[PDB]
């Protein structure tokens, strides 16, 4: 039992094909299931576990009014094998109301972040173990990536964020090693405002498409040296831009360095990955409002932030259903390093009034060399017919 | 962790002893139960597991209404160890509206076909990862088994098939290898429509007793060649034949190379196997409707197409209870290869209104050499009596 | 893993310590629990399993009504680890309505009886799969132990009975190997009707202490010995006598060879054990029907047919609460064999008719070197408060 | 499978950072979730598990009215991995009313505690069988920790108490090898009550820090030596009190050898630590009910009776919600060993009025050497809305 290298090639990629599916909403009118919010699906080297943070109440619970807030002190960090929904059975691993996993090759480390608003406590777990833990050091809502951390040789980074949700505020990288934080190093480069990373194993160092809310609809980009702690940061230059708000395709713009100051105010976690020049990316299809998901291929879209020549689109979601965040995690082939995304479709209020509670379920897709066909797969749940 | 081979002899067959019983329904009049159909048993080198295309809800739910529509993006296959009903801890493996799995005695392989209808994919995911996945290639419900497909020296094959339902149509034999596609033989020989192939082993080869939904009643054999990936086929010789609808057994004849062109249009999963130059082989009491279940061997019904001698008859399920698909599975013992089998009692609707749901749950007998006696073990749920 | 020679010498018993309690009934009135009955335990080299012949409802069903019969084709053979209640995760193994289970040091046997009363079907299923089966062969409700095999090197024995509830019956010894029924051995002796056997290891055989249905409120002893098969057979000396109805403490009388006579007509499982000339043994309190449940030691109980002398008398379950079947199951130690027991806590039709099912709970009880006190373990439900 | 010996220092401690909560009443409002009280954490060499008291139902559940009574013979000691809450499936380890329990290395240890008020047994049920049993030896109440057990070099240990709550009593230490009573020790030192210890390894002995229901609101220490059984005792020096009901901070005083004598009667479990001269120790906020939590650490707390220094509060729970029991449990880090809590989060009857029944949540905090910010975790269940 080895740490995890990742020091093959990146998988050849034609587009995604599907992979799991929850239907967590639609079980739910009938049965016992965790409201959740700010799903992620991360892997050990067997298997693929779902996760996600729980309001601490089923959905036929008088508990799960007003679940839309988003921190209380009763959200857990949620674990199962994927493709098993959250049932009562289901291992919180922690106290967290924003969090990050990952298994370096011999254990699950896990950073989970609860607490006071201007005072938070995030915690490393690492092998089942608590091994350190970090105060709050801009006293403003400390937060990390709600998708999985990536450790290399031994080494597991993540990116956390304290400060204004919409003006400058203070990221860091930390650097754990069996639970314990050995080193931490501030953001440095161009990226002026990074939030919700998703990050990804790109040998020898590590990758991160993040959130920006403040003045950019094109995403930050993070580049973590693992071996002398270096920090790099930029934009996703292509020209059709991953944000949500965001222009129109054919309003919009980009650039490789600064936010592109259009609509950038909110956002929502997304990923991308470079292909050579190229970029591959999902987004929510309407440019405004959490409907529908897409991804596709833009050609130069790594290189050159005038590029918006996309071709292979697939459509995950249909524009007319709800989607939400989004992140990618890596599956390690016998030959490749696969790329795999999952969708938050998200339920409730308050865009829906029909129903008191806010929570979501998921889908999921893997990268493939292979070939595909079309479909949308959305949640699926009646909200006019659930429980009360 | 070897390879599995089945090169063992077929084991001696008297007839079948009762080996495992789901009781779903009846289950989920007083618990949190999956609907499903299209249910099916593959077993690892230590167990079974049951497997079925679930709907993405359970029983006792405003989502079971309209559950007799046989492609949703709501489909998930489910995967519980034999035995252990269909509760909200099951995994869901993949998202599939048809579906094959078989394990090669390294780790599971799981083909997974959702999508739209003229569009589909087909995910082939192996040892809980992607690693390959194919288009519809005639735009017509790219489909498979329903049930589990066969590995001989870590190359495992499955029959899918693209194109109408009631005319020629496009079958194809995948071998994969580790998850990966290394070869698509095209269907050849003298079979004319193949769908639901029950595959089983019989080294060096595999052979799949199937569906002919357009001209014939008797049941398409397809003979696979694991090693230069030839394909012959024909049909079960007997004049007993294999499908639903058919004509009684006075009326019915059949033809080792062509469908018997009698009552042929529409059909049922249902399985046989040879026995030296006899056949054993399951299928409805009940000609034209899908109810009862029996099982017999003919005397020369795997070579001549005038035998009409039945010895050995059970009843599985008695003629006045609902019965519907059922497929074969194999299972090596010291000695030899077993041969067991497993029968989908769907309830529900469309044959009954007393509710609005579509669900099944399931018999599995398995192959003995020693002695049996009789009795007949229905789904046995009241439906009067059911959620409204 | 190895074969178990249960080649150690009998611990010293002072009595019964408590050991485990699933409150299956209560549990029910708020939960999806299994209906079921027939309890026992069993366990491998590591761990305890329980298991109950379920009625393929729970009770919270409607299909829960008249559970009373005890020989439907919807009974299953419950498996979890004991003191885990029988909820929907839990696994059915067989189809049965008469079962035996036990475990070699390598995997589980499991004797299940099924089908119709004039024609049943034994399947013995060995490591996962179905290895043998037979037919009843008198054509009278083919029956076996309801409660653990016993396996000396990896030969396991089993009894079964076919034949007259209230006359001569046909009882046969099973000797089976690896699923295998390797030989089968007529009962011999002075034992005249014989089910229900509580068997336990007594190096180098099997000794099993019974349920004379016809003749005796006395019990039955059959000897097996494991490597030559041969048999014999008595009846438990002692003048305190264990099955369930009999006469009260003054008026009662034994035979160490032939059946009392003594309102012998019915009975109860039981169980009992020989400490050198002593007798360990449980009984019902109540001499005519099932209620209440306590042990104790008759000195010169297995030796002398006119002893009366009890000692060392331990309460289980009191004279107001319903009692059941009970068991014998062994354990082995570092350095000697345990011998423990079960007792089913039945509850519902027919004696009690506030509700309309029949179902059970269980307490278990250990031998114990060390010392003990007083107590009453009953079901504890609220009849009056449960699902109506 | 080594034995543990604890062989290494005590982890830097700066205070406690979040490690579980199970948020157990929240999830009943909809959920089949077990009434239980008493609970603990212990831990394998792996993973933690966490224990709690059944009252043989769940909380939605006719049974449930009265569950504020803390002895019946349906009273179970329940084991789930930690942050899998009580569920329906979870696992029965033993009849308990009053229990401890502990992990050597190489197996579970359960020591538990049933039966009659004034003759309840002790079973000691070791590596999933039962070792051995003691009766009560004063004959009212017997009782033992409510937390867990330690052991060394494959020794174990446990306080039990049988005699008054409010005077006088016999309390004993056991030792136990392999679920083997090897040697007892009783009492002495200055200790003159001695409920509920609260033990941690301290190589090369044992520590424990009690509760005193009769003159103390200082807290009981009992030193075990693990080599030649012997015991000494005394109280927590400190001069802030860790007992409820307790005199406030100004008015309150301690004594290193006796009890001191200050609204000394009654208690609650609870827990403390060395740490060179000083302690780390927690309380409920609240004098005189289960209001609140909070630790900090007292300067010279361990050794000067006159220190009412402390450094480094934190609230656990607020000063307006419950709490109850709260223990301590050590987990085996790369380098040292760390100390943790759990807290006892109780809510209902008889305090609470709105419901029937009476059960719990709980909070469970780990020892840091890093940072950490504030909040509160209370159990954050809704009395006003919950069942009936
Ligand atoms: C079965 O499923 C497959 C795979 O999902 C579908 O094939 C895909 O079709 C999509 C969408 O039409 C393709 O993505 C599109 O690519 C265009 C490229 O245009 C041409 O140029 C290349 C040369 O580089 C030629 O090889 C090729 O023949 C193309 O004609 C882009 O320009 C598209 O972007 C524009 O259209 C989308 C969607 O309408 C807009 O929203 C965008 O904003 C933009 O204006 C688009 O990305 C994809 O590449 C195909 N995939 C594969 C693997 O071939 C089948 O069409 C489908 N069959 C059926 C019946 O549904
Ligand atoms: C207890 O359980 C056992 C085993 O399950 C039952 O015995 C089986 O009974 C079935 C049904 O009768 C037997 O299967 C039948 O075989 C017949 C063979 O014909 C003859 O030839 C052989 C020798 O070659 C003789 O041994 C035999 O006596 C016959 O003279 C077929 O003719 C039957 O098919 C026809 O009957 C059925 C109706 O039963 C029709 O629906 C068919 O369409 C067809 O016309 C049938 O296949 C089977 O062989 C037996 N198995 C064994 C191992 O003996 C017992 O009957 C049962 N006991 C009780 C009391 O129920
Ligand atoms: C705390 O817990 C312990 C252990 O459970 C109890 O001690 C047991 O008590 C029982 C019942 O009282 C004892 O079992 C009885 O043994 C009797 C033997 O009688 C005496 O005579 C012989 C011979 O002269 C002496 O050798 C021996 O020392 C005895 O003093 C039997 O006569 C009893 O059977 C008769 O009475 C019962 C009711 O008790 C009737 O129902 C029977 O049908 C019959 O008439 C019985 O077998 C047992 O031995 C004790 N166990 C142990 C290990 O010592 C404590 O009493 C209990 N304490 C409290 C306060 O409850
Ligand atoms: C974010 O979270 C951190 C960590 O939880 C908080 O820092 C802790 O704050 C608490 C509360 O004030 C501190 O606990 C207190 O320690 C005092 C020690 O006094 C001094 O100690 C030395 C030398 O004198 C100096 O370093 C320091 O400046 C202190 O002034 C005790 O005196 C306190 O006890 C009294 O307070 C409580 C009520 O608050 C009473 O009920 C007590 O009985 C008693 O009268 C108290 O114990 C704690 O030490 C801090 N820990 C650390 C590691 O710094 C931050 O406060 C928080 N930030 C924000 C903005 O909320
Ligand atoms: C059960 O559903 C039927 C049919 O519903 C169809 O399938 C659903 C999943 C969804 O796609 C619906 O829009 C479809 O109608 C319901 O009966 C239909 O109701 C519609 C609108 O109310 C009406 O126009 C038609 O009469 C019905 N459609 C068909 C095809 O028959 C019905 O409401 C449900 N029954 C109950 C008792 O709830
Ligand atoms: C295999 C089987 O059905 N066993 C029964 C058992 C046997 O019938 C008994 O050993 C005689 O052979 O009887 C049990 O019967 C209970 C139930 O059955 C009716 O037939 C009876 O007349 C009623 O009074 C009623 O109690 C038993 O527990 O004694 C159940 C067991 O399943
Ligand atoms: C073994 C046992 O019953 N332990 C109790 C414990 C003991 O009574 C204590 O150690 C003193 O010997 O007390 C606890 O009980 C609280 C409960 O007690 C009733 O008798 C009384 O009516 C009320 O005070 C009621 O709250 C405790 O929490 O202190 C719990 C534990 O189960
Ligand atoms: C830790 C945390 O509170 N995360 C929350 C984010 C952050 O506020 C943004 O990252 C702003 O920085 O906003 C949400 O409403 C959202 O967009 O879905 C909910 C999510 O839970
Ligand atoms: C892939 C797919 O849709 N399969 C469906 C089949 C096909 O229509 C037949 O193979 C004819 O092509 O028909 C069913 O109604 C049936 O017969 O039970 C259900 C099943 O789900
Ligand atoms: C997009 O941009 C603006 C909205 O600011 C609008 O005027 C224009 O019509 C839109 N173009 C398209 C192609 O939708
Ligand atoms: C986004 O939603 C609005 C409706 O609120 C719609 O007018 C707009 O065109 C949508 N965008 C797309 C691409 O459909
Ligand atoms: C399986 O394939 C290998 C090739 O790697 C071959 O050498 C081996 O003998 C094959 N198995 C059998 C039974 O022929
Ligand atoms: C035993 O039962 C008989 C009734 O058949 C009765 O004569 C006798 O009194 C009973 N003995 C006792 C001790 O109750
Ligand atoms: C035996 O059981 C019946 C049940 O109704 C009861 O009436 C009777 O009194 C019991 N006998 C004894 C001796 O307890
Ligand atoms: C604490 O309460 C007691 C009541 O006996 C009293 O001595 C003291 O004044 C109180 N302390 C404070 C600070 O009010
Ligand atoms: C303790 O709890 C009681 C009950 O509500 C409350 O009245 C009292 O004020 C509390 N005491 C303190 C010191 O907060
Ligand atoms: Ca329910
Ligand atoms: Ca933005
Ligand atoms: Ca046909
Ligand atoms: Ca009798
Ligand atoms: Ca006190």
């Amino acid at each position: 039992a080895e740490y995890r290298n990742w020091s093959k090639p990146q998988c050849d990629i034609t587009g995604f094909a599907p992979f799991s599916k929850d239907n967590s909403i639609r079980l739910s009118a009938g049965g016992d299931i965790w409201v959740t919010r700010e799903p992620y699906v991360s892997c050990d080297p067997d298997k693929c576990y779902q996760f996600a943070l729980g309001q601490g109440t089923t959905l036929n619970n008088v508990h799960s009014n007003n679940t839309v807030r988003g921190r209380t002190p009763y959200r857990t960090l949620l674990m199962n094998e994927l493709g098993v929904p959250f049932h009562l059975g289901t291992k919180q691993v922690c106290i967290a109301w924003s969090s990050s996993s990952c298994h370096d090759g011999k254990a699950w480390l896990h950073v989970c972040i609860t607490g006071d608003d201007k005072n938070a406590t995030a915690s490393f777990i690492y092998n089942g173990r608590l091994v350190d833990s970090v105060v709050s050091w801009s006293k403003e809502i400390l937060r990390t990536q709600e998708s999985e951390c990536v450790c290399i040789n031994g080494t597991c980074t993540v990116v956390m964020t304290d400060g204004s949700a919409s003006g400058k505020a203070d990221t860091k990288i930390l650097f754990i090693e069996e639970g314990k934080i050995v080193h931490t190093s501030t953001l440095s480069g161009s990226a002026q405002h990074v939030e919700e990373c998703s990050c990804y194993p790109r040998y020898p160092g590590v990758r991160c498409v993040c959130r920006d809310n403040w003045k950019g609809s094109n995403r930050p980009i993070v580049d973590i040296n693992i071996k002398d702690h270096s920090i790099v940061s930029s934009y996703v230059c292509s020209g059709l831009v991953g944000d949500t708000p965001r222009k129109n395709d054919s309003s919009s713009s980009s650039h490789c360095l600064d936010p592109n100051n259009e609509e950038g105010g909110h956002g929502v976690k997304g990923w991308a990955f470079d292909d050579g020049n190229d970029v591959w990316m999902g987004r929510t299809i309407n440019e405004t409002s959490r409907l529908g998901y897409e991804t596709f291929k833009v050609i130069e879209g790594w290189s050159n932030p005038k590029s918006k020549l996309q071709i292979n689109r697939q459509v995950i979601v249909d524009r007319g259903n709800r989607s939400g965040y989004s992140g990618i995690f890596s599956v390690e082939g016998k030959s490749c390093i696969n790329r795999c995304f999952y969708v938050e479709l998200i339920r409730g209020r308050k865009e829906e009034t029909e129903v008191l509670w806010t929570s979501n379920s998921i889908v999921v897709f893997c990268g493939t060399s292979g070939t595909y066909g079309t479909g949308s797969w959305p949640d699926g749940a009646d909200l006019n017919l659930m429980p009360i």
